[PDB]
């Protein structure tokens, strides 16, 4: 075989082997038989026999038994800045935001209403349909690399599902929230106490702590969930509206909430706020408000963002008990 083909074959076989090492050792959830894996590793070691320049301390052949999977939280840039949200706590504040929106873009704006989860923000990047990076918010330009931890989350697919309706983008940065269900928060605290560790005081702290683990195998043992609620940088995907982008996220296998609705104007927004004020306790994870977003992407650009926040979105937060 020629040297280009040698380097091609090595990279592909090293990556396939490393992925199964991760799934077996960190996730404890292999997806091929031990017999299959053993053939893979033999072929890889054979190929490194011929070409010993390919054998590095970094090779999966040198990182056997689960070695070499540690998270170090190194800073990593978001592709597009990941801002926080301005908040509204009163009917008046929300109407004021609604008025400013109308005065700038008129009735052409409609309002996506989503449930606000009290969890830990996570930004995922997929390149050519494969997960390459996951990071915390950090300061909005730069977050901490927790890629390996996120790869253990059951709701986070490693690969996006192709479909002719919605082609897999070349690059997709998708934002979302990690959290625990209430029943799993309690069960994890019981487990922790049984081992002599302190329980967590709330499910948010518990999710953050469970995600931010130097050894991702700890994260893999915990029932972290995720729900996508936003788009950063995308290439090869130009959705006209946020609600239509959720259709593509679903088609690709990414988790989305079933409690999002599309409203026409402020009266429709107020009804969803009133409704979830009465029923949010029925959701099996923590909801602390309702995020109202202008749905039309073109109008999102026109209205822009400030240094710290989008002008086309507001979080209505409920008063704490
Ligand atoms: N459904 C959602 N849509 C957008 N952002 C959300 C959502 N849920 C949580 N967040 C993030 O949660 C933060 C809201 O701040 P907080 O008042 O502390 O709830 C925002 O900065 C968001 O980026
Ligand atoms: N099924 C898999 O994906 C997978 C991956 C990595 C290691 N393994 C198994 O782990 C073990 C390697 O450890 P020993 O070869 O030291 O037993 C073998 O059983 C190997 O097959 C399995």
């Amino acid at each position: 075989q020629t040297a280009p083909e040698v380097l091609r074959q090595w990279q592909a076989l090293a990556a396939e082997v490393r992925e199964h090492q991760f799934r077996y050792y960190v996730r404890d959830a292999p997806i091929i038989s031990d017999a299959e894996f053993d053939e893979l590793l033999r072929r890889l070691e054979a190929l490194e026999e011929q070409h010993p320049e390919l054998r590095t301390p970094d090779s999966p052949t040198q990182l056997v038994g689960g070695a070499g999977f540690a998270t170090d939280f190194e800073p990593v840039d978001h592709l597009e800045r990941m801002l926080s949200l301005d908040n509204a706590f009163t009917a008046d504040e929300l109407a004021a935001w609604a008025g400013r929106i109308h005065a700038e873009v008129g009735d052409a704006a409609h309002y996506l209403c989503e449930l606000k989860i009290d969890g830990v923000a996570l930004s995922l990047v997929y390149r050519e349909g494969r997960l390459t990076r996951a990071s915390t918010r950090g300061d909005g330009r730069t977050g901490e690399d927790v890629t390996l931890n996120a790869r253990t989350i059951a709701d986070v697919p490693e690969r996006l599902t192709p479909g002719d309706d919605y082609p897999v983008p070349e690059v997709l940065e998708v934002r979302g929230e990690v959290f625990f269900r209430l029943d799993d928060f309690q069960a994890l605290n019981a487990s922790l106490v049984e081992e002599g560790k302190a329980p967590f005081a709330n499910p948010r702290n518990s999710a953050a702590g469970s995600l931010r683990q130097k050894d991702p195998a700890v994260t893999a043992r915990r029932r972290l969930r995720m729900i996508c609620h936003g788009l950063g940088h995308v290439e090869g995907f130009r959705p006209a509206t946020l609600h239509q982008a959720y259709l593509a996220l679903r088609a690709w296998g990414l988790p989305v909430s079933e409690h999002t609705t599309l409203a026409t104007d402020l009266a429709g927004v107020r009804e969803r706020i009133d409704y979830w004020g009465e029923h949010r306790h029925e959701v099996d994870h923590e909801i602390d408000g309702v995020v109202v977003k202008v749905d039309e992407v073109a109008l999102q650009r026109r209205l822009g963002s400030t240094s710290r926040a989008p002008r086309w979105a507001i979080a209505y937060k409920y008063p704490p008990e």
